[PDB]
C-alpha cells in the first residue's frame, strides 16, 4: 500500500526492550503478504532485529496486543524463532491516539461498485453517508463526485478492504492509503484522487475487545500516533530462537 501520512514530529526515546514470547502477542490486524516477505529477507540478511515490537498489556489475560509489530511478529514465528524484543507502552495514556487510514482511487467507480455488490455489499447514494460513516452507523462512506453509504459493520468492512486489494492487484484501479481524509480532499481538489473510503477510526477499547473475541481487521485499520518511536536496538537474530 501507497501511504501519505502528516509530517509528525513524534520524538525518539531510548526505551529499553524486554523479551516477549511470540505466543503471548495477540494481532489486531489481517497480514499483508509481501510486507512478511519483505521483513523475512531482510531480517535473515543481516542477522540483526533491530526494530522493537510495541506492545500493550491485554486486561485480565497473560497477552499482549500487537500495536505495532504485525510482520516482524508473523515473520519470526514464520522462521521458526521464539521471541521478539520488545517495548511496552502504556496504551490507555491520553499520550496514544488511534485514528484509522481513509483508501483512496483513482480509476472506474462502477467496476468498483459492480464488485463490491459482487461480495454481498451495497452501495447506497446518500448526501448523508460521511456523517453516519464517522458517527460509525455503516461500514464506509464512499466520496467523491456522488456520495455513498455502504451500510454494516466490521465484516463489511472487511469486504470493501478484500475488494479494493482484489482490484488493485487486478490493476483495475491505483490504491493510495491517506492518514487524514482532508489530505485525501486537498488531492482530490487537485484531480489526483476521485473517490475516498471513510470509516470511523476504531477506539483503543474495540482494539482491545476484538482481540480478546480472537478476531482482526483488516490491514489499514488501525493507525496509531504515539508519545515517541523506540530508538534502534542491537539484538542479534539468533537471539530470538
Ligand atoms: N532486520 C530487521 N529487524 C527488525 N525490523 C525490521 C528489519 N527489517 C525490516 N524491519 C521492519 O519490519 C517491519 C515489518 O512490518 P511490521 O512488523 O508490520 O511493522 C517494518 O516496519 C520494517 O521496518
Amino acid at each position: 500500500g501507497v501511504e501519505k501520512v502528516p509530517k509528525y514530529d513524534i520524538p525518539t526515546k531510548k526505551v529499553d526492550y524486554v523479551f516477549i514470547e511470540l505466543d503471548k502477542m495477540k494481532p489486531h490486524a489481517q497480514l499483508v503478504q509481501k510486507e512478511l516477505e519483505a521483513f523475512i529477507e531482510s531480517v535473515t540478511g543481516s542477522g540483526i532485529f533491530w526494530k522493537p515490537m510495541l506492545l500493550a498489556k491485554v486486561p485480565g489475560e497473560d497477552m499482549y496486543l500487537i500495536v505495532d509489530g504485525h510482520h516482524r511478529w508473523a515473520g519470526l514465528q514464520k522462521l521458526g524463532a521464539k521471541r521478539a524484543p520488545s517495548v511496552i507502552l502504556d496504551y490507555f495514556s491520553d499520550d496514544v491516539k488511534v485514528y484509522t487510514w481513509y483508501p483512496a482511487f483513482k480509476g472506474d467507480l462502477n467496476e468498483v461498485v459492480e464488485r463490491l455488490k459482487k461480495e454481498g455489499l451495497e452501495v447506497i447514494e446518500d448526501p448523508e453517508a460521511e456523517e453516519k460513516a464517522e458517527r460509525g452507523e455503516i461500514a464506509f462512506a464512499l466520496v467523491g463526485e456522488k456520495s455513498f453509504a455502504i451500510p454494516g459493520g466490521l465484516e463489511e468492512q472487511k469486504k470493501v478492504s478484500k475488494v479494493l486489494d482484489e482490484m488493485s492487484v487486478e490493476g483495475k484501479i491505483e490504491l493510495i492509503y491517506y492518514g487524514l481524509k482532508e489530505d485525501a480532499r486537498e488531492d482530490m481538489a487537485k484531480g489526483e484522487i476521485d473517490y475516498v473510503f471513510i470509516r470511523k477510526a476504531p477506539t483503543k477499547e474495540e482494539v482491545m475487545e476484538l482481540v480478546k473475541r480472537g478476531e482482526v481487521y483488516s490491514p489499514k485499520t488501525t493507525r496509531h500516533v504515539l508519545p515517541f518511536n523506540p530508538d534502534k536496538i542491537d539484538v542479534k537474530l539468533e537471539e530470538l530462537f
